[PDB]
């Protein structure tokens, strides 16, 4: 609010009005999701990959009634699975809530039909992890979803967790204690990413981002005077660069499951690239 120019606090408002029309922060609305049941070298790394996911989950009713489920093993088959068309639901969940936040938004309405889609393509998941960020709980490891909890399972230790990259991201990135408006941020120099594959307009879609990472430093050196945020600009874009790692390695674990055990969403297929023909 302090020390920016008018043109950047109508950057941050256009920002924070399309979070807030778009951002169901209490999953108020998800709802008829699956729950879990009640050669060789592909499967080997398919088991690898499955521990990227691997969650407890629990439900509190409106009643007050709670059911939990605990995943089980690997024990070498199908049961490895479980989780896959849960998860699926929820991700497609928060991926229509990040596409009506692009749309919402004027600088990404104004790029041609053909750039938004690959620039949504390139960044819905880091969006997505960005946004279960703010709903993240790093003292108990949970993931507050509402009325859904994602509970990480003790194993080994706190730290032998955090070498797992998406986990050691959202521990250091919940430790910076960032704003609302640095998380909407956050998600537009992402979302405005010149590189991703496809984009025609280059040129335009940098000097946006540029425009947005401008905003984020003035907006961090106006209202963040304290020792302990030196170099807060600098530490967030260096979030941003693993975040950008971390989307290539999920990404391929996504495809190489999907390869053997069918589950992307319709709206998963679009985003990642499954044309629907073998
Ligand atoms: C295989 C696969 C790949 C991709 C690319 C997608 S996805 O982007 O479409 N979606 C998606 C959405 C949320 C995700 C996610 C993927 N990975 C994680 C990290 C899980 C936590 C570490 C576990 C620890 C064990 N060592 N979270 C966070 C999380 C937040 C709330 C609830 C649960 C998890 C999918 C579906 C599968």
């Amino acid at each position: 609010v302090q020390g920016l120019t008018e043109e950047q606090r109508m950057m941050i408002r256009e920002l924070m009005d399309a979070q807030m029309k778009t951002f169901d922060t209490t999953f108020s609305h998800f709802k008829n999701f699956r729950l879990p049941g009640v050669e060789a070298a592909k499967w080997s790394q398919v088991r690898k990959d499955l521990c990227s996911l691997k969650v407890s989950l629990q439900l509190r009713g409106e009643d007050g009634s709670v059911w939990n489920y605990k995943p089980p093993a690997d024990s070498g088959g199908k049961e490895i699975f479980s989780l896959l068309p849960h998860m699926a639901d929820m991700s497609t969940y928060m991926f229509k809530g990040i596409i009506s936040f692009a749309k919402v938004i004027s600088y990404f309405r104004d790029l041609p039909i053909e750039d938004q889609i690959s620039l949504l393509k390139g960044a819905a998941f880091e969006l997505c992890q960005l946004r279960f960020n703010t709903v993240f709980n790093a003292e108990t490891g949970t993931w507050e979803c509402g009325r859904l909890s994602y509970c990480l399972e003790d194993t080994g230790g706190f730290q032998q967790l955090l070498l797992e990259p998406m986990l050691k991201f959202h521990y250091m990135l919940k430790k910076l204690q960032l704003h609302e408006e640095e998380y909407v941020l956050m998600q537009a120099i992402s979302l405005f990413s010149p590189d991703r594959p496809g984009v025609l307009q280059h040129r335009v879609v940098d000097q946006l981002q540029e425009q947005f990472a401008i905003t984020l430093k003035s907006y961090i050196e106006c209202n963040r005077p304290q020792p302990a945020h030196r170099f807060l600009f600098l530490k967030i874009m260096a979030m941003l660069t693993e975040l950008r790692s971390i989307n290539a390695q999920h990404t391929q674990r996504l495809l190489r499951i999907q390869d053997i055990h069918p589950f992307a969403t319709p709206l998963m297929q679009e985003l990642f690239g499954i044309t629907g023909s073998l």
